[PDB]
C-alpha cells in the first residue's frame, strides 16, 4: 500500500492550512467537516488526522466519540499546536499527535507506524 | 502522576544535551549509559528510556529488540528512539520503540510525548 486514503477532518477547504507536508506525499487526501455527520459517508479511510489547532475541546470530545462507539478502530492522528500540546492526554485516545509544521519524513514515519 | 520523570539515555555521548537539547529545559532527572544492555543494570528508577539512534540504525534496531523482545509485559519501562531525519523511513514495528522523536523537538512536544508514553 504506497499511497494511503486519509480523511483530514477540518473547517477548512484544504489540508494545506493543517498539515503543508502532506502536499509532497503520494497519499490521497480528502476533506471533512469536523463533525460526526460529515463522516457518514466518506468511504475508505486507513488514518484519520484531525485538527486540532483551534478547538481543543471539540476536538478532544469528537476523538472520543469516534475511538468507543464499538463497532472506531480507525487510527486517529490529532493535529496540535505547540500550542495544545499539554492538552493531548489519553482520555483523546489518540493513536499520534503531529505539530502542523511536521516535514514530510516524519509525517510519512507517523502515518506508516500508524496503519502498521 | 510525578512532575518529574527519570529518564535513562542510552548514548554514546558525555551528555543528552547532544542528543535531544530540549532535555535541558525540563525538570526530568536525566542519567546516561553507554547503548548496551548492561546498562539496564544500572541501579535507580527509570520511568522512560530514550534510545540515541542518530548515528547507527542498525546498532539501535537490534538493541531495541533484544530489550523490548517479544512482547510482551505491560510491566515494562517505555523506549522512545531519537532518531534523525535521514532514518525515519527506517523505524517500523520491528523495533518495537513506543514512541520515536527528532533531535530537533521542542521541550512541548517532548515532555508531551515523554507523559503519553508512562501512560
Amino acid at each position: 500500500h504506497m499511497s494511503l486514503d486519509l480523511l483530514v477532518m477540518t473547517a477548512e477547504a484544504d489540508a494545506t492550512a493543517v498539515l503543508p507536508a502532506l502536499d509532497l506525499l503520494p497519499h490521497t487526501v480528502r476533506v471533512r467537516a469536523p463533525e460526526v455527520t460529515a463522516l457518514l459517508d466518506a468511504g475508505h479511510r486507513d488514518v484519520i488526522l484531525l485538527d486540532a489547532r483551534s478547538d481543543l475541546a471539540s476536538a478532544k470530545s469528537l476523538c472520543r466519540m469516534l475511538k468507543g462507539t464499538g463497532e472506531a478502530a480507525t487510527p486517529i492522528i490529532a493535529v496540535v499546536g505547540e500550542g495544545g500540546l499539554v492538552a493531548v492526554s489519553a482520555e483523546w485516545r489518540t493513536d499520534d499527535i503531529l505539530l502542523p509544521t511536521a516535514g514530510p519524513a516524519e509525517v510519512d514515519a507517523r502515518l506508516r507506524m500508524v496503519t502498521t
